[PDB]
């Protein structure tokens, strides 16, 4: 029953928000001692992904993040029939932008089959987190 999915950040399907940070996208790219990762997440701001689950499971969600400011928290989401369902809440310690650190997410109940996952920022602060990856471990 063992299963481990790394899932990088910079992979995601589709971003949005509104907070206006002057960039193309709201959610940005760039990559830092060979860590390519997301940033410029603001508050209301959420990176959406699909994965493809083998192994039904309570997955462990791990984050490499960081962030320079207090106030920042990764919401994490699953869609289940068309309406997004909050499956947990992280702060993200406040440690330097480009300064990842494993950081636990919880768990999640996944079952075999396709699912889209979305990362929220969802702390009370303009500015969020950086995200180099998640992993969803079982
Ligand atoms: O006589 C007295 C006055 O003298 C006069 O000469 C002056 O006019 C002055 O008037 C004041 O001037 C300052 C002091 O008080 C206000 C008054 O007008 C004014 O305050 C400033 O106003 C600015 C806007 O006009 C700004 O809001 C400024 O705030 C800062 O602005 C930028 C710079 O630092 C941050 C701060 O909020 C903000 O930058 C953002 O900070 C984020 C962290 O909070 C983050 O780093 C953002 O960047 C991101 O970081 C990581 C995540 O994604 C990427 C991204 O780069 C990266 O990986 C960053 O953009 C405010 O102080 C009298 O003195
Ligand atoms: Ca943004
Ligand atoms: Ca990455
Ligand atoms: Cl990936
Ligand atoms: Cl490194
Ligand atoms: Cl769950």
């Amino acid at each position: 029953s063992t299963a481990s999915m790394a899932v990088e950040a910079e992979n995601f399907n589709a971003v949005g928000g509104t907070f206006s940070d002057g960039q193309a996208q709201p959610v940005s790219v760039y990559t830092v001692n060979g860590n390519t990762a997301i940033n410029y997440v603001n508050q209301g701001d959420y990176a959406d992904y699909t994965i493809a689950v083998a192994q039904a499971g309570n997955y462990t969600i791990s984050y490499q993040a960081g962030s320079g400011v207090t106030g920042g928290s990764i919401e994490f989401m699953v869609n289940e029939n068309g309406s997004w369902a909050s499956k947990t809440v992280t702060a993200v310690p406040n440690q330097g932008w480009d300064n990842f650190q494993p950081l636990n997410g919880g768990s999640v109940y996944l079952s075999a089959g396709t699912h889209q996952v979305r990362l929220h920022g969802a702390g009370s602060n303009n500015w969020q987190w950086n995200l180099d990856k998640f992993t969803l471990s079982n």
